[PDB]
């Protein structure tokens, strides 16, 4: 069969709402590392508005962190959808341990790539981080029409024997990328195939009959949040599987650790990491659901989609981690260091298959 | 096999589904007046205000203000000391005015469908139970008689832990394992009544009892009293409970949110088919669950592939091939046709916006009316 | 031993059954402000009016027409069309306006008041009744309730027939298929026979029919006499108290007569049915029986009743009989009427709901005589 | 071994006032049409009489004089009884508006007959001695101190066996009765007791212990609507068998037989009366139902309660039945006489049970 994953540009108006909303969380934690914090963001033409709750210590200037956020991303002129020093910005914030509400929560693990990852998601995810990548830190002249907004989406055929994925080839990538008025077709074509696509997908993968689209309904001059509306937990599919597993429905970013959808989502992801990396099976689904106000968790379940190795069913992976993880959350916090101001790089690029060693989730135990 | 699984609900009056059912009325609103207009609505809340914003392309000329406060009006906010006030909110509106059959898909789209004989609904009891309960919660605060359920406040949630035997793929509940309540409410009613309350005339009433023993694990608002809710405690977006509205965590999700979007949006009306599928199939007897897959490709109608995971519970006779052959005889997936199919330039959305998309058997849901294959 | 039994159902724009709705809102608005109010209100209809008559005894303030309208409007009646436009329509009010712990009032007169419940449906209610009830309750939810564009052709006056064919087995009843169902539907000039066959067929009988007791040979008949588009007040007039079996058990159990609707609780013709019923569906609840009818039987000056009956048809529990079911009844149920209305809290403004769909088979929170209570 | 009661009214009191002016405007009608389409019903309170419903008809019927006389006949000539035909207001609503075999019933709905071997006229005791009591205080009153309004109430202790309902003792006769202020209780009670109880109870079931209450809650002088709001078909239960068999919810009264509420539960009271007085059962209940249009009952059903003759089930009976017996309208219409205006002295004193020679249906059939 085929399937598809998205990911998206950091300027992308949602994912835009996500950095906003997780820039105002690290610097609430950066002052004060017992900050709650529920912060969400919306955006269209000309305007940001940060609304929800935070307890916290800190002294934070809510809007300077919008502002320099939006700054950071790119969105300065009005022609590329918004401008941090003209856009208007509404600050609506309300001024042993049991789970802070109920909820469910899935972890996912494939031996399909070195990330443990599906490779539909780390390929589109690598084209967006790649874009973000070379429009932030190229020099203006080569690549100084990017701009901010865009996304990718890589179609892979799989075969599937015994519950193991094995990708066959790529079908099909999609490949959306804002630009200046000024650079023709032909060049926006030429530069994202020789310096994105040609430099993350792995030629072993593509052929003559893979389908490579780039910008294919037409030019896209006109975007962020002026041309779509931007609101904090509407990717997060993207965030989190891209399509692959499943999903409990709880955004993460703008969301302090004591909220479980993020802090439960991570651990659930650092167990089936773990149960993959260890050899014990191909494949890994955990799911964790919490009640408000009860530090165990109301319910565990694996699934190894039958490719537990010889000797290991999914009842004895349950034993296991009962043994060796725990999911009460005072305890995930400490373990995954959670109260440290490292979210903001978590809101764009996926949660998940990150390498940076300030993500703990992604750091696999040995487990027998 | 035996294992655990969980879903949950939220009431109408949870914040997050307070906003999918504004942009679903709005998007009523203009479809009732015309049937063809495009709309993108997007929806958020907090403490004294509602704004609603995105794109319409419309001929209907709708007071959007007054849509939006005699929703929450119908929703029971009539109160600050319930969350919000649909009298002295504040409301912002900022939508920007913007027998062909065969226009294409607008990326490589994902939408998945799912069914199971668990429940005559065709849907997983966990999810079936947790909105069940939501649900009744709702209907007794909205319809009950004020001198005896007044005390009912708007937000809630609920929560159900299944345990499963599975024989052969085939998924049979084996006991409920644990029921988690949260109901707001005033500061009138003491927790026993509220308990009490709760038990008799809801999980009682919707959660079946011969899965219900000594040890089922009832919770009902134990982290203490729930009196303060709605968008005063809590914000609420357009498109933040999307597991409540589809499956549960069982099934799949390819992203993207419904409410709000007219049946333009593949991600809303292509979920909708794929959903009457896998229900079509699991109604005619030949399979006892299974998961529908279709992708599509940019500028092309047809899905590029379909994939049908009957979890190995498929009738004999009934291999993968056979059931793709069936599916494809009776059932068309492109995004123009399944529109008219499903009647979906009708304003039917605002019932959608509230207790899941699925499993709910309205005259107006046609996704919901199995097919019988053979 | 096999034979076919049928009951019947009416929609809540059915002239007879707007009118005991009627007569409950009028109720129910005086019981939410004076719950010691008592109400015996009759109602009547024909073109272009209803006229309400009878004894009121309340503290209550109510606006009586403005009640009556916004009744007629909740059910639909807003055209001449449709038999009644409640903005046009004169409304008549001819009401003959007049230690609260105390328990042993005695009962007016010889009172006979009957229960009856059956292990045949999970409302514990004889399944020709539930179908019957279950098709016009289906029509109203689907004309009030849905997407005018859709259905707003669909118009007030309705009525449904059920007819089972049963088995009987040593007393127990086990239903064999549905025999006929028939269902008349009021509907505007535009919409076509065919579309309103295939409407009801697909969105009301085969969501409320099991379709495991349906078969090829099920005769179901749609409007069978022709179209029905003139309907409601002014083709047929309405009046409080004509739909008593509608309201009960659809011709199974019994009934010693006297209405429900319009009549506070202290009127033990309504508040006895329902004690009766509680305890009829408590034995069957219990597994004490499969089928049960609970006789009861009242004395002028005496609060217990002079009789009880209890009837189990020959299908009582291993180890019960009907003496012993008595006994435990008489442990666990007081039937003296102060001491009903207490304990299923009739002083309450609950009786609207109760107007249509029956009385009995129902689960609404508010409705105590439907939560039946664990007997061994 | 049980208590049973049941009631009849006077034709004064105010539902049974109603229905006897409804069926006098069918009567009306039928005198000169016999073809006539009759839905009249009626409603009463203080000083006023309302006629509403549909007619169709080729006579011509002054329907106000029709209520006006059949008040006066009834009684009710001063406002101190309760009611005075010369003053009443009387409000007219009442709109004027083909092979037999192939007639179709005009509704839907449901009937039911009943018959017993407890009395002469195949009817339960107590509805037998309730009914023969009102009759007997109107027969007396009208062909001089009584009024027109009035009840009697009787319960029976009864032993059933196998089906069969043996009375064993008369427990309550409960008696009514309206009268002139100016009569002393004791006079009222020895006149209800010798001429009206006595001569109506058989002697072998009364005792020292039967309960004989006489206007027990008063003095009894104003009566009719001035002391209830009266309307049409609100005593169905009194006009049929008292509580005892089924009733399908149809009233009587003012209904041509072209409504088979009526005449199909005449001609259902013909079949259980046939097969009890032919001896093939003790005690008989059947059901007729119909739908609109349709010559043929949609279902017949009969319930013998286990008192079969040896040789009979009720399948038998049954067959039986549909050889002997037609149920399609336009022919029992034919057979019972019911185009004739006979319906006037049906409306008071019970349907059933009943010896006038124009009561076809109570003329049982000889049945093998
Ligand atoms: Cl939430
Ligand atoms: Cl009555
Ligand atoms: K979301
Ligand atoms: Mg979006
Ligand atoms: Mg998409
Ligand atoms: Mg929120
Ligand atoms: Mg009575
Ligand atoms: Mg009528
Ligand atoms: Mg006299
Ligand atoms: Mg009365």
């Amino acid at each position: 069969f085929l399937f598809s994953s998205e990911s998206v540009c950091s300027g992308h108006p949602d994912k835009l709402c996500d950095q906003i909303s997780d820039a105002i969380l690290d610097a609430c934690l950066e002052q004060d590392p017992e900050s709650f914090v529920a912060c969400e963001t919306c955006t269209k033409t000309g305007f940001i508005m940060v609304f929800g709750e935070i307890t916290t210590k800190a002294n934070v200037n809510y809007e300077r962190v919008v502002r320099e956020t939006v700054k950071e991303i790119g969105y300065d002129s009005e022609e590329k959808g918004l401008d941090y020093k003209t856009m208007d910005v509404i600050i609506k914030l309300e001024q042993d341990i049991g789970a802070g509400d109920q909820g469910m929560m899935f972890g996912y693990a494939t031996n399909e790539t070195k990330e443990l990852m599906p490779l539909t998601h780390v390929l589109a995810t690598s084209i967006t981080r790649e874009l973000d990548y070379i429009r932030v830190k190229g020099v203006s002249s080569r690549v100084g029409w990017l701009r901010p907004d865009g996304k990718a989406q890589v179609t892979v055929e799989y075969n599937c024997k015994h519950g193991v994925l094995i990708p066959k080839r790529i079908h099909t990538i999609l490949v959306s990328v804002q630009h200046d008025e000024n650079i023709e077709n032909e060049e926006i074509r030429e530069f994202v195939l020789e310096n994105v696509i040609k430099k993350v997908c792995p030629s072993d993968l593509m052929d003559k009959e893979t389908r490579i689209l780039i910008n294919p309904s037409g030019r896209f001059t006109i975007g962020g949040p002026a041309a779509d509306a931007g609101l904090t937990g509407r990717k997060i599919i993207v965030d989190t599987y891209g399509g692959w597993g499943a999903h409990g429905g709880g955004a993460f970013s703008g969301k302090d650790a004591t909220k479980v959808d993020r802090s439960g989502a991570y651990m659930a992801r650092l167990v089936a990491k773990s149960i993959v990396f260890s050899g014990l099976c191909s494949r890994c689904l955990v799911q964790v659901s919490y009640g408000i106000g009860i530090a165990r968790p109301l319910s565990l379940y694996i699934n190894t989609f039958g490719t537990a190795k010889d000797g290991y069913n999914d009842a004895k992976l349950l034993e296991i981690v009962n043994k060796v993880f725990d999911f009460r959350p005072g305890i995930l916090i400490k373990q995954l260091n959670l109260k440290s101001p490292i979210f903001k790089k978590t809101s764009s690029g996926g949660h998940f298959g990150r390498s940076e060693e300030e993500f703990l989730w992604e750091k696999p135990i040995i487990l027998q």
